[PDB]
């Protein structure tokens, strides 16, 4: 091991990286151990780890240079944009650990034998690569030496792949991956004596449960995202170390199975068909449980008593079942170390009790939404000056009363949501103290009063969701300093005055939602400086005056990553009825049941039956985008439409129905490719159609009736396929599916 060797490989391995940037001071004027990304011991290089670094190089590159260093000890090259294949190559003995996790890597997983010639490798990542399995399965990996392998997210598709990699031996094979792919057939790891750590999850397993032998050091057992049914109960028996194991997402039925394996400490049914009241299936002492999670089964009756005995429970979740009955305090009391509360979605009902107060001191989460629950939220829910909570989860379910002001003592509080209740007064002015609340969420209930001032106060505030209230007065200007806000949702209240110019300097603002209230004033000019505006829902207010060109200024700049990953409805307007106004509503909808959304008949004229899309947020691009939704119908909007209208290639919905616009549609309309909805009816555009109309070919929706239109309707493009009604009640206009143009009428 040469000063000289060690200095000529690394050098060698720099001089062929594309990017000249890359290992600035990597030099054969330096020592390698000065070197950024190189570890040494007693002056010798032991160690190299260039992660997240975009070497662009091939693994053959890797091999020739690196991983041939006499002495090296470990190499980790995780997310180096590493390509190509690994094949035979030199490899020094000292060599431990090699991490090629997050690559580029290819081609038969087969090509890993040749990791063979490293005698002393014990452990390997290669997870994140692209390696795949040819079709017949044959011979093994024969990496028999190693204590950890991670194959997972890979290419793997094929039968018995598991069989393939523990062929030529698994005595010393401590921790095996291989989540991620789609491997189906047998898991048999009964010759891996001290296999500790078994993840199988999210493959292609639907037939035998994984066989576990004697299964002596198993403390880690993953099976779940499969398609397994059967006898899992009977797979564990004889594991006496068995500290997790993950079920969930898989296709078992029945009652849940006995489990008191003593040394059990995190359990996972989710996901299943489990059926039955639950029965005692844990030891008398809750076997070691700091983590159960039974959601999304078809369990019924009451959380039994038995439960009490878990008293390590840090994390209870069984949301999504039928469980009923009122909140068993009794049992929940006694887990005095509890953190997550999760009971969503279930038919739990009566009202909180006082005692609710004394678990709150542990609780991170308290998710109680879709249920049956009435009666007042508690005062003192946050009393005790060392709470911890941060997400009250009350949605969805009979809560009569008033938001208690003494939840601003909840001082951690990152998410409140009340949703869907029966609550009057006021927004506590209180909850401005709230110093870390990120969504505030209120939307169906009564609540009056204005928009407290005292928001201002919550510089980490994201999402305002208050519509479906009686709320009055006009947008508070201290909202102006929620410079986080990223969703503003107070649709169906009785709000008044204008869109405050201060708009423009909400750059995170993805979706302002204001429409049946009675704002007035023109539109601002300010809207084209929100950087992340991509859905503007004006529909049915007092606006007047010119729609402004500039408010479309930011097109072709817009980001959307903050927005994506939230849980709404998208309620459309059949148009069946005049008392609906609008394209449809956009809802948060995070822990509701669509059930309930017959809940808004008393306050929304829409037949309810009309379609609900629903789903996670997930715009369809990331930056340099556009506004997706524009609706600002049912106003007194007059003047021009500026051509600058056409410049949104992401506009889905266009809806400006129902103003009292006037001159003539814009050729640049012609540009707005994605467009799905054109609605521009109920106005007073005169001229013709433009034939640039012909080119948008996306459109399932166009209405262009009762305007002042003339000469002939487009021949070319979509417009043939429009009933005559899309077309009514413009004089001057002609042509299928009008009546001919006829010059002498
Ligand atoms: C903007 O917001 C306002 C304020 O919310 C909103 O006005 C309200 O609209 C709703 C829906 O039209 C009205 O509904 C009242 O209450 C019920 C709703 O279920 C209805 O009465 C019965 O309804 C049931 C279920 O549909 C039906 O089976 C039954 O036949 C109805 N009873 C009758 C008359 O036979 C009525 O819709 C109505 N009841 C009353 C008070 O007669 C609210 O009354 C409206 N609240 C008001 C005006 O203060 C308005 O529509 C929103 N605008 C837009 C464009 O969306
Ligand atoms: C093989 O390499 C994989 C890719 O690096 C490893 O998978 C990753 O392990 C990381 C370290 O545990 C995880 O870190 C995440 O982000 C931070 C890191 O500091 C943690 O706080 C997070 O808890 C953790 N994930 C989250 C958000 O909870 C990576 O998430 C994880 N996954 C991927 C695909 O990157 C394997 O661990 C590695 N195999 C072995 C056996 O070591
Ligand atoms: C980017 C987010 C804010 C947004 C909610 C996003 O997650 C969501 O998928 C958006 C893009 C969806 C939600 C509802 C969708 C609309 C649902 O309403 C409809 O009228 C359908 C009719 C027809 O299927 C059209 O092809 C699309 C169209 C008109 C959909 C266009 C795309 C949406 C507007
Ligand atoms: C996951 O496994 C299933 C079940 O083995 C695969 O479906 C089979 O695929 C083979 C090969 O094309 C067919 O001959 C069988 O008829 C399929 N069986 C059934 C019941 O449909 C499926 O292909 C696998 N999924 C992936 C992504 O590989
Ligand atoms: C139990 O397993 C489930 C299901 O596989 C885990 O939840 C999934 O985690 C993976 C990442 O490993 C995600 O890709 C999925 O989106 C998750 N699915 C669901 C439905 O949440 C869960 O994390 C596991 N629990 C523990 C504690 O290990
Ligand atoms: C727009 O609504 C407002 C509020 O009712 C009104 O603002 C008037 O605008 C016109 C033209 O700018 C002028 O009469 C005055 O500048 C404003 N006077 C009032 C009443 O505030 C106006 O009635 C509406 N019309 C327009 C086109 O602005
Ligand atoms: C590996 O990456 C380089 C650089 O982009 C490329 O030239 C080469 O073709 C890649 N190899 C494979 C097999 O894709
Ligand atoms: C759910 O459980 C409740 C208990 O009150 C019962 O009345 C109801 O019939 C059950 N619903 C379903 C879908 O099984
Ligand atoms: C909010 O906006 C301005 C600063 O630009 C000012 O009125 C006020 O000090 C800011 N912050 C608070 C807490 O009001």
């Amino acid at each position: 091991q040469s000063l000289y060797r060690e200095i000529h490989q690394l050098i060698s391995f720099k001089d062929v990286l594309p990017d000249k940037n890359l290992l600035p001071d990597w030099s054969s004027n330096k020592n390698p151990c000065t070197f950024d990304g190189v570890t040494c011991r007693d002056d010798k290089v032991t160690s190299i780890d260039l992660s997240s670094k975009p070497l662009n190089v091939g693994f053959s590159a890797v091999s020739s240079s690196l991983l041939s260093l006499t002495g090296l000890e470990s190499l980790f090259l995780s997310n180096s944009h590493i390509n190509g294949s690994v094949s035979g190559f030199k490899c020094s003995a000292s060599l431990t650990s090699l991490d090629l996790s997050r690559n580029s890597l290819s081609g038969p997983v087969t090509t890993l034998t040749s990791l063979g010639s490293c005698s002393g490798l014990k452990f390997l990542n290669v997870s994140s690569n692209t390696l795949d399995f040819p079709g017949k399965v044959s011979g093994g990996l024969k990496l028999n030496s190693l204590e950890v392998l991670d194959l997972s997210a890979n290419s793997i598709s094929g039968a018995n792949v598991v069989g393939w990699v523990l062929s030529d031996g698994c005595g010393e094979l401590k921790h095996l991956a291989i989540s991620g792919n789609k491997i189906s057939g047998d898991v048999d790891v009964s010759r891996c004596v001290n296999l500790e750590f078994l993840d199988v999850s999210s493959n292609n397993f639907s037939t035998g449960i994984p066989f576990l032998g004697d299964c002596s050091a198993l403390q880690h057992l993953d099976i779940s995202g499969n398609k397994l049914s059967g006898d899992f109960s009977r797979a564990i028996s004889t594991c006496t170390e068995l500290k997790l194991l993950n079920i969930s997402s898989n296709q078992f039925v029945g009652p849940i199975p006995p489990l008191p394996l003593k040394s059990l400490q995190y359990l996972s049914l989710a996901e299943n068909k489990f059926t039955g009241e639950i029965p005692d299936f844990l030891s008398g002492a809750c076997d070691t449980l700091t983590g159960l999670d039974l959601s999304g089964n078809h369990f019924y009756g009451a959380v039994p008593p038995f439960f009490g005995s878990c008293s390590l429970l840090e994390s209870l979740a069984l949301s999504s079942n039928n469980f009923s009955g009122e909140l068993p305090m009794d049992t929940l009391l006694k887990m005095r170390g509890l953190k997550v509360l999760d009971l969503s979605f279930n038919e739990f009902s009566g009202e909180l009790p006082e005692s609710l107060t004394n678990l709150s001191a542990s609780l991170l989460t308290l998710d109680l939404s879709s249920n049956n629950f009435s009666g007042p939220i508690l005062p003192n829910l946050c009393q005790n000056p060392k709470n911890t909570l941060q997400e009250l989860y009350l949605q969805n379910n009979g809560f009569t009363g008033k938001i208690p002001p003494t939840l601003s003592n909840c001082s951690e509080l990152v998410s409140l949501h009340l949703s869907f209740n029966y609550l009057s007064g006021t927004i506590p002015s209180s909850l401005g103290s709230l110093s870390k609340l990120r969504d505030l969420k209120l939307w169906l209930n009564m609540l009056e009063g204005e928009i407290p001032q005292e928001l201002m106060y919550v510089k980490t505030l994201e999402t305002l969701i208050l519509d479906f209230n009686d709320l009055t007065g006009e947008i508070p200007s201290g909202l102006s300093n929620c410079t986080n806000l990223n969703w503003i949702s107070l649709s169906n209240n009785r709000l008044t005055g204008e869109i405050p110019k201060w708009i423009g300097r909400l750059e995170n603002l993805a979706i302002l939602k204001l429409s049946n209230n009675s704002f007035s004033g023109n539109i601002p000019a300010e809207l084209g400086d929100c950087r992340s505006l991509i859905w503007l829902d004006l529909n049915t207010n007092l606006f007047n005056g010119t729609i402004p060109a500039a408010m479309f200024k930011q097109s072709g700049k817009i980001a959307a990553n903050f927005i994506a990953g939230k849980r709404y409805v998208y309620i459309k307007n059949d148009g069946m009825k005049k008392e609906c106004h609008g394209a449809g509503n956009l809802l948060e909808f995070q822990g509701i049941r669509s059930e309930q959304l017959n809940r808004l008949s008393t306050r929304n004229p829409c037949n309810i039956t009309s379609r609900v899309y629903g789903g996670h947020t997930s715009p369809t691009f990331d930056n340099n985008g556009s506004m997706m939704f524009l609706d600002m119908s049912y106003n007194m909007l007059s003047g021009y439409i500026p051509k600058e209208i056409g410049s949104m290639p992401y506009l889905f919905i266009l809806n400006l129905g129902h103003n009292d616009i006037s001159g003539s549609i814009p050729d640049e309309v012609g540009d707005l490719r994605g467009l799905n909805i054109l609605d521009l009816s109920s106005n007073k555009l005169d001229g013709r159609i433009p034939q640039a109309m012909s080119a948008l070919t996306m459109l399932t929706e166009i209405d262009l009736s009762n305007n002042n239109l003339s000469g002939p309707i487009p021949e070319m493009g979509q417009f043939e396929t429009f009933p005559p009604a899309k077309f009514l009640n413009n004089p001057g206009l002609c042509g299928y599916p009008l009546p001919r143009c006829d010059p002498s009428n």
